């Protein structure tokens, strides 16, 4: 078998993408047989050099990831990448934390497999592009860069915000992500300043190629906003070597291999 092409062959550009119509995982499970258990899923043709694991921070969304399902595995066997699903599901009723669940993806899937690269997606989120390839790049790539909710405009030059991908070495020059923002907002600045801070640059797909859907929803209980975010980040530069990976600690309640995707329901604590 040989490396798989640059650009993957089966690429159809822009796909229509809507969320009114009602969603059956077992016709999905059908639709996509080449997808393996745990929503593993591994090119037949050709090898792909990005081994690609998919975490997704969840609580309570079940319907969304429906959908993501849905669109998602068409897409990323379209683009020829050997990948896995995780879904973090958080457990209890304590205050959510999104940065910190996909730690605990990124610790959690590489007990699984050699993946090298890391996409970090919301569950509402889904490409309308598939040359929108879901792997990693030189640099820290911003995914969901012209999103339906912002008018496909970026809402500000240093928004990381939604989809992202690091690669293994890059996550680890970071010290990953911080563990240490509870309820909703500004993990994403953190992360952005962290990447900076190590000297890297984030790269994005055209706005074009890069259009993205949300799936309206209201807010979480929950996960209101979190009201220390604004200096929390104003002070990443002094709590990132600390506060992340190395720093990382939660307890595994189960595990369960759904034929769509790994689902990790974890218990990581509550803010302190
Ligand atoms: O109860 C919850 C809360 C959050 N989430 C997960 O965390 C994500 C973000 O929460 P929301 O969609 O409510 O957040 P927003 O639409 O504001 O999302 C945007 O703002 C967030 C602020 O923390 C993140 O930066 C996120 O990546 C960005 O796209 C969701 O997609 C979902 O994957 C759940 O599963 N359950
Ligand atoms: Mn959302």
């Amino acid at each position: 078998l040989t490396a798989c092409p640059e650009e993957s062959p089966l690429l159809v550009g822009p796909m229509l993408i809507e969320f009114n119509i009602p969603v059956d995982l077992k016709l999905v499970e059908q639709q996509n047989p080449k997808v393996k258990l745990g929503g593993r899923y591994t090119p037949m043709d050709c090898i792909s050099p990005h081994k690609v694991a998919i975490i997704i921070p969840f609580r309570n969304r079940q319907e969304h990831l429906k959908y993501w399902l849905y669109y998602l595995h068409p897409i990323l066997q379209r683009q020829q990448l050997d990948y896995g699903i995780y879904v973090i599901n958080q457990a209890g009723e304590s205050m959510f934390n999104r940065a910190k669940l996909l730690n605990v993806g990124f610790k959690e899937a590489l007990k699984d497999y050699d993946y090298n690269c890391f996409v970090f997606s919301d569950v509402d989120l889904i490409p309308m592009n598939d040359h929108n390839t879901y792997r990693c790049f030189s640099q820290p790539r911003h995914i969901s860069v012209a999103m339906d909710k912002f008018g496909f405009s970026l809402p500000y030059v240093q928004y990381f915000g939604g989809v992202s991908a690091l690669s293994k070495q890059q996550f680890l020059s970071i010290n990953g992500f911080p563990n240490n923002y509870w309820g909703w907002g500004g993990e994403d600045d953190d992360i952005y300043n962290r990447l900076a801070f190590r000297g890297m640059s984030v790269s994005r797909p055209n706005a074009v190629i890069g259009k993205t859907r949300h799936i309206r929803h209201s807010r979480d209980k929950k996960n209101e906003p979190n009201p220390q975010r604004f200096d929390r980040i104003a002070h990443t530069k002094e709590t990132m070597l600390s506060d992340g990976l190395n720093s990382l600690t939660y307890m595994v309640l189960e595990v369960q291999r759904y034929p769509l995707y790994t689902k990790i329901t974890v218990d990581i604590g509550t803010p302190s």
